[PDB]
């Protein structure tokens, strides 16, 4: 089994820092904005081996019949948000709009990550995080790309929602 997962977000909130901690296993204090790849890893999950195909979103926006397919072939999203960032926050509405309409659906696997949780300068409180994703139905993970605090949850847990939604 392969599971095609899409790391979103606004800039700066570590979709990179946590793409390449989980590919990698390092952390990395600065990551070129525009450098957009994917990665694959092997995991169990459940005692289940499964190829993860991770695509790390960068550059900027656009809203092109080619981009909406290449985003469609996710099977599930990480909606990233940095803890320290209540714009990114906000941010989230606008990337889940964007998944909603190319998936055509009100079910797509998706989970809610609020990330740099190792930092003190916190503005988004995890009640907050938790309330809005109890009002999606999708879980909330909080991680730090830095220290590794949740990031195999983050990805796992995405993928256990879209074995749920295929099977
Ligand atoms: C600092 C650079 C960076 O990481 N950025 C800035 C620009 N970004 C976007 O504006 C952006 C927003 C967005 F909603 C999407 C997107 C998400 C889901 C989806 F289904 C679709 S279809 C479609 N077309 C787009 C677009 N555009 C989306 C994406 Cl893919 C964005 O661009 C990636 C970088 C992102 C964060
Ligand atoms: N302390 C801390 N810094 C992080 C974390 N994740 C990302 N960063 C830093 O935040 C900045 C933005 O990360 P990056 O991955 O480039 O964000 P992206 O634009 O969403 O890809 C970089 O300086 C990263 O080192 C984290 O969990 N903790
Ligand atoms: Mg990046």
């Amino acid at each position: 089994t392969e599971y095609k997962l899409v790391v979103v977000g606004a800039c700066g909130v570590g979709k990179s820092a946590l793409t390449i901690q989980l590919i990698q296993n390092h952390f990395v204090d600065e990551y070129d904005p525009t450098i957009e790849d994917s990665y694959r890893k092997q995991v169990v999950i459940d005692g289940e081996t499964s190829l993860l195909d991770i695509l790390d979103t960068a550059g900027q926006e656009e809203y092109s019949a080619m981009r909406d397919q290449y985003m469609r072939t996710g099977e599930g999203f990480l909606l990233v948000f940095a803890i320290n960032n209540t714009k990114s926050f906000e941010d989230i509405h606008h990337y889940r709009e964007q998944i909603k309409r190319v998936k055509d659906s009100e079910d797509v696997p998706m989970v809610l990550v609020g990330n740099k949780s190792d930092l003190p300068s916190r503005t988004v409180d995890t009640k907050q995080a938790q309330d809005l994703a109890r009002s999606y139905g999708i879980p909330f993970i909080e991680t730090s790309a830095k220290t590794r605090q949740g990031v195999d949850d983050a990805f796992y847990t995405l993928v256990r929602e879209i074995r749920k939604h295929k099977e």
